RNA sequence: GGGCGUUAAGUUGCAGGGUAUAGACCCGAAACCCGGUGAUCUAGCCAUGGGCAGGUUGAAGGUUGGGUAACACUAACUGG
């Protein structure tokens, strides 16, 4: 999965600090990063269905976090998806 | 005894009757063989040139939008 240096880095970018490791914004950024990396993986390994079910979980899971955030603080939500360049 | 012979003059011209070989009384095939002449018609090919008013249909491809985690997909447009 994501590297410990690349994980720690995002938590810095989207968290209240280094240890704000479970905030919604952070969780959704980390999922985003791993989804986009894996875009590369399945480009070459289309037949890796098992791994894909794991990717699909990261997606459905990010979707639930984004909805919760939207419900609880739409302003925090808009920033977060624009910043992550999502929704189109 | 029997067969063929012995006891009939022939031959050379000339005219004629027939026959033979020859086109052989005249005309007439379809064809077979040999050597030439023809692709200015037409068949196919080769080189080099020319021609197809006007009106339709609107493939692939491309752009944008929506869409998808990403592809799929989908609309309009463009394209010809
Ligand atoms: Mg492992
Ligand atoms: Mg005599």
């Amino acid at each position: 999965s994501l590297s410990t240096e690349a994980t720690a880095k995002i938590v810095s970018e989207f968290g209240r600090d280094a240890n704000d490791t479970g905030s919604t914004e952070v969780q959704v950024a980390l999922l985003t990063a791993q989804i986009n990396h894996l875009q590369g993986h399945f480009a070459e390994h289309k037949k890796d269905h098992h791994s894909r079910r794991g990717l699909l979980r990261m997606v459905s899971q990010r979707r639930k976090l984004l909805d919760y955030l939207k419900r609880k603080d739409v302003a925090r939500y808009t920033q977060l998806i624009e910043r992550l360049g999502l929704r189109r």
